[PDB]
């Protein structure tokens, strides 16, 4: 008995924890010279002790947890007993999802203000009426959304299904379709009791989320709603970034016996060594080498499992099916280094104070969000690393043209962009800006052979048609899906988590049941289902 | 009108050629830049040079479904009567060579779930055992396709014909549907069916778009499915290809351009400003900043992409607020191609691992494997020298989006997995070993138009709402009125090159009529009394 795990993201390095855990030995198979997958920290060369970003995870919205790292029941519970059990918990640190001294700015259809000044940004103009912008984006949309999240809750808290069963009853609408064709305004909102044009759903998009979140699956949205906390959360990040968890749990790993890493092997093919035998073993191919192993945890991404070769791991239809449909999204993120952290310090081309500490800005124009750090903001070296741009869906298909082309005219070309949209946001003219760059560094999720994708973002219909068929095993019951696609929590740490919970409890049941009982202690009853 | 005339037209490729030459035909000066060293943008033809005449494959446009036409070149109205009549308008009617949509000999191959069959050979794929009753597959995903999108598409082809617009505003009463949201909440199949009037599931839905489309594209508007079979020809047509591959039309649109010694274009110079020089004076002359360098024109004719135009400054062009969210919201769409050149044309003169000769000419193979749809060459077939450069992956969509990732990543061991993955598929398709195929190959050239800085996407792909919503607001003016919104975006043919030539026609039109409406009976003779309404 030996658990080939393919992938050291975190998805595979809290499978081996919990195998370790339960004394089963495995190996974890990676592509790369790295640990951690899209828990990837970039460090400028020649800055300080804060002066990186991270270019995927970089936020966690825990439970609220006790001075001893006990964490209360809540969705994101599954990762702060993570950080507990790896002695993590005094390293977390406090990210700011709003700035945690004057607020950040807005810039929309050419109109500057905070957040909470309570702009229009012009919507009149764009032909929204009074009455809808004097409730407003945030409101109308928890309106369309709440009912659905509230009934996802009680599932969680309650230990049911209903709520899930209603929100796939729901799930051919993307959030769009929704609004379009079902949704009506609560009477409370003295609105016209008609589904709201097309140009309304643009205005909710273009503040609420992403440009073309909407046309994505409705369900997305409402799972969203809960991982982001909006149904309290303590925000969190990790001191010296998100590469931290990995690297603990590698190296606690290593220090153990029962295990491997096999590093700097890609994974090529994955099957059963003779199919038509009850007792054959699996066949990674990896780096060109066979391995063998009683059973296989894959962490791959979908579209990373179509580059591989899965004859003799008998996939049926379904499977096969969602492999190719079950849909991802893109991502970008910018990172610049530069001289001094300017929006704590600086002043605007009017001499007005940004006072901004953490938090964010957000904006229409192409860079569309803007993070300031939170970590090292109190220190006696504060970081100067900026994101200066992270996006979501086409806002991130368009920048990611301009990045990686290792052409330095489009290097100059994508810097000028996001300075200039930079200048814009704040107020200020594009050579202050300029005057204090040091280093840009980017990255385009959806140009990486490694994830091919940033990560899962379904469709409409995907959850209620496709999604289930990865939750069975395939290859005879010996090939486990995991990763974060297989869960509710897409483009979250825990979604990795969970899956991992619920492929090694599939891999217990069939092999040693009489592990269950200490697999629920340590682990958990359920991947979801609160405590 | 103003002595100093002189129209700017940003970008040389199939768009800004054509404006040119229109203008060009009505004396009226023009300048072209253009960012790149080449001229026809997304008509880009790559040739492998250690390869024949025929070692070469289009990256962009490649097909052309065009009405009849005459032994003179004058073309029968019809969706891209446009399209021909400006072959025949540079000499080039005789040049156009048949493009075989299917195959001239043996059918393509189609490989879905495992199961290989031949085009026409009504194979389930294994549909059963994905829940798909009897039936439905009796009917067939065309059918029922045709169903759905038919009564659209022929109130469409109706205005085309008879002159009106109550296609195009009937179709945008539903345009916030996307497809698949249409089938899931609206269409009731046909009585003659015998079907349950409910509507589809979404397994249904999923099996419709596994085998009519590319995975992703139901969730983009059903308006693009209904234009996108309007141009295909579903609602006939010559499909042709053009000898020696798409660049020699905007080659030859060049050399007529440069023919009296003039017309020089202005090369290698990015765009990166546009504006009024004082936008508060009503006669000010339009600004481009293009290589660092400011050039003035009285108006200006964009043929840039949307996306492209968001990384411009715009300041001074005085956009309206609906205008600057039409460049950010109406939606793109990806696309690759993957192009190999072999040792032969082993779809044509081979044999697959059983002994049976592919006996492929021209035409196309589809799979759910993630190259897709495999484009076997139809220049060149009757030569001493065929073409030996295969297609070996053209995509779409999320499969456009996924293979990607392996495009274009510089590293050489990214090149070998990929083309390793596209030679295990096109084996898997043909029903040959992996070995059969590597032993040919000599070249792989693969394109990525998602991560091209020149295009920022393949092509507009519009989501729901964006053709009700904000496509009308590119169709008026900017820059009191100096600056002309024009490029295949701008107009209901997108990834076509007639939408390019549709943008051209509306943008000269809106300029003349504004500036020297003197000049409209000869636009109109020369060109077309309608951007799209039929002509003989
Ligand atoms: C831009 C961005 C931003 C965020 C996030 C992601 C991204 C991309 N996330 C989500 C979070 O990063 C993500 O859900 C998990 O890290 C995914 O872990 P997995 O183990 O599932 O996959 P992951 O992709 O991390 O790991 C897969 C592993 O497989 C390897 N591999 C790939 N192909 C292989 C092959 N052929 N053979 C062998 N190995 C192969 C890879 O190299 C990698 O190590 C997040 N989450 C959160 O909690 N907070 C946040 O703020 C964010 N924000
Ligand atoms: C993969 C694929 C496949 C097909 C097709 C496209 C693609 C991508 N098409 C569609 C067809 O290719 C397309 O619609 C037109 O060529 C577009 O012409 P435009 O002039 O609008 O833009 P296009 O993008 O061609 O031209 C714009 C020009 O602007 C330049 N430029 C960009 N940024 C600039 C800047 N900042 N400053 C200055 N210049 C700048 C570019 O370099 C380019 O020359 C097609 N059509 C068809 O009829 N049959 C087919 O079979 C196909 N198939
Ligand atoms: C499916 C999807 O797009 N999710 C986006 C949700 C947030 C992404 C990331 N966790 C963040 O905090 O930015
Ligand atoms: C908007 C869109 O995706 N259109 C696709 C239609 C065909 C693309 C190209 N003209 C071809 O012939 O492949």
């Amino acid at each position: 008995e030996r658990v080939g795990i393919l992938g050291a993201g975190i998805g595979g390095l809290y499978s081996a924890l919990i195998l370790q855990s339960l004394d089963v030995p495995f190996e974890i198979i990676e592509a790369s010279n790295r640990v951690g997958g899209r828990l990837f920290t970039h460090k400028f060369p020649n800055g300080g002790k804060y002066d990186y970003y991270d270019v995927g995870a970089m936020r966690y919205p825990l439970p609220k947890s006790d001075d001893k790292g006990n964490y209360q029941p809540g969705v994101m519970q599954r990762v702060g007993q993570l950080f507990t059990y790896l002695g993590m918990h005094k390293q977390l640190i406090p990210y700011y999802f709003k700035s945690n001294k004057s607020p950040g700015f807005q810039y929309f259809n050419g109109v500057r203000a905070r957040i909470g000044e309570g702009s229009s940004f012009d919507a009149p103009a764009l032909g929204i009426n009074s009455s809808l912008i004097d409730i407003g984006v945030t409101k109308i949309v928890n309106d369309a959304v709440g009912p659905f999240a509230q009934a996802l809750f009680d599932d969680l808290q309650k230990h049911t299904t209903t709520g899930w069963d209603d929100m796939m009853k729901n799930d051919a609408y993307s959030t769009r379709s929704y609004f379009s064709f079902k949704y009506l305004p609560s009477p409370s909102f003295g609105l016209p009791s008609e589904h709201f044009s097309t140009r309304v759903i643009n205005w909710l998009e273009t503040f609420d989320k992403s440009t073309g979140w909407y046309d994505r699956g409705l369900t997305e949205t409402v799972l969203e709603a809960i991982a982001f906390g909006e149904v309290e959360v303590d925000w969190r990040c990790i001191d010296g970034g998100s590469h931290v968890l990995p690297d603990t749990i590698a190296a606690f790993l290593h220090k153990k016996g029962g295990n491997a890493f096999v590093m700097n092997a890609s994974v090529t093919a994955i099957g059963l060594e003779n199919p038509n035998k009850e007792d054959s073993p699996m066949v990674v191919v990896a780096g060109g080498q066979k391995r063998k192993y009683s059973h296989v945890i894959s962490t791959l991404p979908l579209p990373v499992l179509r580059t591989v070769d899965l004859k003799n791991s008998k996939l049926d239809i379904v499977q096969s099916n969602a492999l190719r449909k079950l849909q991802y999204g893109p991502s970008i993120k910018i990172g610049i280094l530069f001289k001094e952290p300017w929006w704590t310090t600086g002043q605007d081309k009017n001499g007005e104070k940004f006072d901004l500490v953490g938090g964010q800005s957000y904006t229409d124009l192409p860079i569309r969000t803007v993070v300031y750090p939170s970590y090292g903001v109190n220190t006696n070296a504060p970081s100067n690393t900026l994101i200066a741009s992270y996006c979501w869906t086409n806002d991130a298909e368009r920048m990611g043209s301009l990045i990686g082309t290792g052409a330095a005219t489009y290097e100059e070309q994508l810097e000028h962009l996001v300075l200039s949209n930079l200048a814009a946001v704040h107020n200020t003219d594009y050579q202050y800006l300029k005057d204090r760059l040091v280093d840009v560094h980017s990255w385009d999720w959806n140009h990486n052979p490694l994830t091919m994708g940033a990560f899962a973002f379904f469709g409409p219909g995907d959850f209620q048609d496709l999604y289930t068929s990865l939750n069975r095993p395939a290859a005879n019951g010996k090939l486990h899906f995991a990763g974060e696609a297989l869960s509710v929590r897409h483009a979250w740490v825990v979604g990795a988590l969970d899956s991992a919970w619920r492929a090694v409890y599939n891999y217990l049941y069939v092999t040693d049941p009489a592990k269950l009982p200490k697999f629920f202690e340590l682990w958990g009853k359920n991947a979801e289902w609160f405590e």
